[PDB]
């Protein structure tokens, strides 16, 4: 159970949507990033939930940052029983902005751009550092993309109750980027669409965490300039 709370964006800090506080103003304040329900997580990879989380909506704003610099992300305190792997995707936005734009249950837009997953066949994910406080994570925004607008979904699966589906627990969000620079490469392979991209049935998401085996994280290959 958790949400990113807000990040560093080209150098800049964006609190994030905040699913305890936002709903309850007159006027719920513009965001960088896409509305989530709360903090529990999504259970069901056919649902368009997977995407962007449940009942989710597009953000007004946009971060601007640079092809090639690296993004914080600062999560919520992260339950040391959410052991899982932790991964990051993007899509490009159509020219006119994400801030209408939301990718179809079909829509083949999303390349992954990280991923950790067990070390091993022990009990250290890429979760296990959000565990102990300041609970951070980064990410590079991959150098050579083409200036546009681009939706970033972020994810950490928790796989302490996995051993069947459903189980595995999806914690996504979305958050919206401006990216400038000298890049001009838009990805064309390893697309995938949420829901879509994973399957019930995939080695790493219907999973047994408490045996010494070694993890095949989901999803496509990690894009690569
Ligand atoms: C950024 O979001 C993070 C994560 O929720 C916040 O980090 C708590 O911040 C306090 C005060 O700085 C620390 O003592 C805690 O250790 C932090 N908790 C976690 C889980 O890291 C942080 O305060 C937010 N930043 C801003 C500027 O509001
Ligand atoms: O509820 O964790
Ligand atoms: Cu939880």
């Amino acid at each position: 159970h958790g949400f990113v709370d807000n990040a560093t964006i080209g150098g800049q800090f964006y609190q994030f949507y905040q699913p305890y506080q936002d709903p309850y103003m007159g006027s719920p304040p513009d965001r960088i990033s896409r509305k989530i329900p709360g903090n529990g997580p999504v259970e069901d990879v056919t649902s368009l939930a997977i995407q962007c989380n449940a009942d989710s909506a597009p953000a007004k704003l946009h971060a601007s940052a640079a092809a090639g610099s690296t993004v914080t992300l600062r999560w919520t305190i992260w339950p040391d029983s959410h052991v899982g792997p932790v991964i990051t995707y993007m899509a490009r936005c159509p020219d006119t902005g994400c801030q209408d734009w939301t990718p179809s249950a079909s829509d083949k837009v999303w390349f992954k751009i990280k991923e950790g997953g067990r070390e091993g066949t022990s009990n250290v994910w890429a979760a296990t550092p959000l565990m102990t406080a300041p609970a951070n994570y980064e990410y590079a925004i991959p150098s050579c993309l083409k200036p546009g607008y681009y939706l970033v979904r972020h994810e950490i699966i928790a796989l302490h109750s996995a051993y069947s589906y459903p189980g595995a627990q999806f914690y996504p969000g979305c958050h919206q980027l401006q990216v400038t620079g000298s890049g001009t490469k838009t990805p064309s392979s390893g697309l995938v669409s949420f829901p879509g991209a994973y399957k019930s049935t995939d080695p790493g998401v219907t999973y047994d965490a408490y045996q010494a085996a070694t993890y095949t994280i989901p999803g496509p290959a990690v894009f690569t300039c």
